[PDB]
C-alpha cells in the first residue's frame, strides 16, 4: 500500500510565502507515488492513516514533530530545515535541538545547510534542492539598471541593507530599486521615508505572486540582503527567469548560487551592495558583470528543475518507509 504523507507547514493556507509555497508543491510532486495533506499542526483527526511525516520548521512545528516521534518512534518522520531553525534556533533552543535529534531524516535547502548541523546529525541529512517553474529570459534595456528585492519585511532579511544601498545612490538617476513585500517590526514605515527622500527607491508592498515573478523576470538584476536563508525562493525564481542576482555572503544563499560566484557582498554591507549595483551598471555602457552573473546564474538554473526536486522527494519518501 502506498504511504499517507502528512506535511505540518506552520503558515496559514492560502498565505503567499516561502512556508506554503514549499508545502504546497511538494504535494503536488509526491501525490504520484502517495496520498499527501498538508496541515498546520498534528494530530488531528484524521491522523492514525498518516504513515510518513514532512514537518517543516524544527522549532515552529516542534510540538508536532514530537507528538508523531512518541507516537511512532523511530520511522516515519523527516524535519525540514527552512532556515532559521538551521541558522539560529538549533544552536540553543531545546525544542529545535530536540526535533534534530527525533528525526529519521533531516532535509536541507541547499549545499552548504548540512555544515550548519551537529556532526552526529549529518549522516541522517539529505538534500533537496527546491524548484519552480521558468519564465523566458528577456532582453533587457541598456539605458538605466533596474533592481527588485523580493521579500516581506522581517528582520532576518535585512531590507537595512537595501535601504542604505538606496541612500548611497540617492542622487543616481540611472538606478532605480524596487521593494516588493509586506510590511511585516516597524520596517515598513522605514520604507516609506525612505521612498520619499530617494525617488529611486519604490516599495511596493505586497504583491501576488504571478505579478512578483513577472517584475523579477523583468528586473536586470535581483539583490537578496537575508541574514539566513534555507534555500529562498525568490532567488531561484530569478535564476529560472534569467535574471541574476546580488546577495549577501549566507551559507543559504551561497548554497544557492554556487560558492564561486561572483555576485556576494559581506552580510549587511550596504556599501559593498551599492558598489556592485555601480559595477553593474558601469557594465551596460561597453562583457560587464550583469553578463557573468546571469552566465554563472544560468548554470545554477538546472538545479530548480521540479523534474530534480522530485527525485530526491522520492527517494527520500522510500527511505522514511
Ligand atoms: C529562512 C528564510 O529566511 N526563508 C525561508 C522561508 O521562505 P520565505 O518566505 O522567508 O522567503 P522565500 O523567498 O523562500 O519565499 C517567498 C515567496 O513569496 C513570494 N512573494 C513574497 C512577497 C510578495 O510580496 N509577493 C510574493 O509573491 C516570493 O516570490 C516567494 O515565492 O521558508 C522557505 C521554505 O519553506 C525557505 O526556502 C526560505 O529560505
Amino acid at each position: 500500500s502506498n504511504p499517507s504523507l502528512v506535511i505540518v507547514s506552520p503558515a496559514l493556507p492560502g498565505a503567499n510565502n516561502g512556508n506554503w509555497r514549499t508545502a504546497q508543491r511538494w504535494k503536488a510532486l509526491l501525490s504520484p507515488v502517495c496520498s499527501a495533506r498538508v496541515v498546520q499542526q498534528w494530530p488531528d483527526a484524521d491522523a492514525s492513516a498518516d504513515t510518513v511525516m514532512l514537518a517543516l520548521h524544527a522549532r515552529r512545528s516542534a510540538e508536532s514533530i514530537a507528538h508523531w516521534a512518541h507516537a511512532h518512534p523511530g520511522r516515519g518522520l523527516g524535519v525540514v530545515l527552512t532556515g532559521t531553525d538551521l541558522y539560529q534556533d538549533i544552536g540553543s533552543d531545546p525544542q529545535a535541538q530536540r526535533s534534530l535529534q527525533l528525526a529519521q531524516r533531516l532535509v536541507v535547502l541547499q549545499a552548504l545547510g548540512a555544515e550548519a548541523l551537529p556532526p552526529e546529525c549529518r549522516a541522517k541529512a539529505r538534500v533537496v534542492y527546491q524548484s519552480t517553474s521558468a519564465r523566458a529570459e528577456l532582453p533587457k534595456s541598456a539605458r538605466q539598471l533596474r533592481a527588485v528585492m523580493v521579500g516581506h519585511l522581517r528582520q532576518v532579511k535585512s531590507p537595512q541593507t537595501l535601504f542604505d544601498a538606496a541612500r548611497l545612490l540617492c542622487g543616481r538617476e540611472d538606478i532605480r530599486i524596487d521593494h516588493i513585500g509586506d510590511a511585516g517590526a516597524g520596517l515598513g514605515e522605514l520604507a516609506r521615508a525612505l521612498a520619499s527622500d530617494c525617488p529611486g527607491y519604490r516599495w511596493l508592498g505586497a504583491l501576488p505572486h504571478a505579478q512578483t515573478r513577472q517584475r523579477i523576470q523583468r528586473a536586470h538584476v535581483l539583490v537578496h540582503t537575508s541574514a539566513l536563508e534555507g534555500g529562498a525562493h525568490v532567488i531561484m525564481e530569478a535564476v529560472r527567469s534569467g535574471t541574476p542576482v546580488l546577495a549577501s555572503r549566507v551559507p543559504g544563499n551561497v548554497g544557492m548560487l554556487g560558492n564561486d560566484y561572483a555576485g556576494y557582498f559581506p552580510h549587511g554591507d550596504a556599501a559593498a551592495l551599492a558598489a556592485l549595483l555601480e559595477a553593474c551598471r558601469a557594465g551596460q555602457g561597453s562583457a560587464g558583470l550583469l553578463d557573468s552573473l546571469r552566465t554563472q546564474c544560468a548554470l545554477r538554473a538546472p538545479l530548480f528543475d521540479p523534474r530534480a526536486e522530485q527525485a530526491a522527494l522520492f527517494q527520500l519518501l522510500n527511505e522514511l518507509q
